[PDB]
């Protein structure tokens, strides 16, 4: 029964899940100017063009938008990755004011919303047996700024209504990602884990340098969605992010100079 809460947010995920005391726990401040620049980081190899989506879910956390990842159809390679991660699902993280939202924080600034999108290594098999391994999960962070319209968001914007409260899906076919990217594929990397319970540290994360600017109107949507079920008292469908955690012994590695 954990969530976004008084009596059940990040702040008692511990007691539940003791790894949220972990090293390496995500999300972290990037300090932009600690980060070590590696100019042994090979650029990202973003291939998207296959992307397959299959359907939008509303798990009672966030939503989820979730791809055909029995092929590779839309993987992710390059960068500090060895090997091919399948994009498995994406989702977002947003905040009740445009002030915050985002996991991830660029000294210190907090974005309005950051998106995730998840990727599994291939040489696991599948989800179950990736998230099992220190390097079997690759999520691909991207911050959002309020701004001007991001038009690549307006089906999944559009279809929110549909999937309000927990436990509701719709067919979502036909949804390219990579109008979600921004223009530039600079990124920091550091080790980190899942920012939800379970919690594991299994991830290896790729938080791009320059966000995309999403219109007020498309972020007040997200803001429409529900934490609980049908028939259930409203409770809007906002903070759900986890604060910064300790870097510890961990060094974030930039591919810019
Ligand atoms: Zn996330």
């Amino acid at each position: 029964h954990w969530g976004y809460g008084k009596h059940n947010g990040p702040e008692h995920w511990h007691k539940d899940f003791p790894i949220a005391k972990g090293e390496r726990q995500s999300p972290v401040d990037i300090d932009t100017h600690t980060a070590k620049y590696d100019p042994s980081l090979k650029p990202l190899s973003v291939s998207y063009d296959q992307a397959t989506s299959l359907r939008i879910l509303n798990n009672g956390h966030a939503f989820n938008v979730e791809f055909d990842d029995s092929q590779d159809k839309a993987v992710l390679k390059g960068g500090p990755l060895d090997g091919t991660y399948r994009l498995i699902q994406f989702h977002f993280h947003w905040g009740s004011l445009d002030g915050q939202g985002s996991e991830h924080t660029v000294d210190k600034k907090k974005y309005a919303a950051e998106l995730h999108l998840v990727h599994w290594n291939t040489k696991y098999g599948d989800f179950g047996k990736a998230v099992q391994q220190p390097d079997g999960l690759a999520v691909l962070g991207i911050f959002l700024k309020v701004g001007s319209a991001k038009p690549g968001l307006q089906k999944v914007v559009d279809v929110l209504d549909s999937i309000k409260t927990k436990g509701k899906s719709a067919d979502f076919t036909n949804f390219d990602p990579r109008g979600l990217l921004p223009e530039s594929l600079d990124y920091w990397t550091y080790p980190g884990s899942l920012t939800t319970p379970p919690l594991l540290e299994c991830v290896t994360w790729i938080v791009l340098k320059e966000p995309i600017s999403v219109s007020s109107e498309q972020v007040l949507k997200f803001r429409k969605l529900n934490f609980n079920g049908e028939g259930e008292p409203e409770e809007l469908m906002v903070d759900n992010w986890r604060p910064a955690q300790p870097l510890k012994n961990r060094q974030i590695k930039a591919s810019f100079k």
